[PDB]
């Protein structure tokens, strides 16, 4: 059998606060199941250090869910409680295969829509600039399909290397730190003032492939979602 993400300790703070949604939305494993060596393809421990996700076919997804810790249900948390809400994430994003063209790997996400994506992207232009091979962020700043309800920016081209991440929520205010450098700095998330389900995802959602059969693959060395 492949190695269970759960056979080391690096990743049993976050899997004792996650559920798995693979290969949709519903539910593949229970926190206690990815604590106790759940384990497949989609799901497993690569190289002796990384939580590795794969997934193939459009809006297929292998994601974690956050959820209460220590075996409770799903959390729900509001953008301006006072604390800080943060994901603190080590990446590794490889060469993607053809065929996939943008590979959601960390969420804020709520009841009815996703507060932010960080995503790598083959190829796209942002605000009349062509990027290639990079990380991007989408923030909903509205409900609606028009661009005025979207803040896209570029956080990196991709590496090699793992790439750290960084997501801080406190008082309506989004910032972002890649690799130790801010680089979305107080985004304002006060349209989501009210709301009281949002939680944090990572993993693998791969949107818009070319191909239903191409498989995104997403490495992550480090994962913690805490409220300080």
């Amino acid at each position: 059998f492949l190695t269970a993400v759960s056979s080391i300790d690096t990743f049993l703070p976050v899997l004792n606060e996650a559920k798995l949604q693979w290969p949709t939305s519903a539910l593949a494993a229970s926190s206690e199941e990815l604590l106790g060596g759940y384990v497949g393809s989609q799901f497993y421990l690569q190289d002796g250090k990384y939580m590795q996700f794969q997934i193939a076919g459009s809006s297929n997804r292998c994601e974690l869910r956050q959820m209460i810790p220590d075996g409770g249900s799903e959390i729900g948390w509001a953008v301006d409680d006072g604390t800080t809400h943060t994901a603190t994430s080590s990446i590794v994003v490889p060469e993607q295969v053809d065929g996939v063209e943008e590979v959601t790997i960390m969420q804020i996400h709520s009841g009815e829509a996703p507060q932010l994506r960080i995503s790598w992207i083959r190829s796209k232009s942002l605000d009349g600039v062509a990027y290639e091979d990079f990380i991007m962020s989408t923030v909903r700043i509205g409900t609606g399909d028009s661009s005025d309800n979207f803040v896209k920016t570029h956080l990196a081209d991709r590496t090699a290397g793992a790439m750290s991440f960084q997501i801080d929520v406190k008082d309506s205010k989004l910032t972002i730190t890649v690799n130790g450098n801010v680089v979305v700095n107080g985004q304002d998330l006060s349209f989501w003032d009210g709301t009281d389900s949002c939680y944090f995802k990572a993993g693998a959602f791969n949107n818009n492939p070319t191909s239903e059969s191409a498989t995104a693959r997403i490495k992550f060395a480090a994962l913690a979602w805490v409220d300080h």
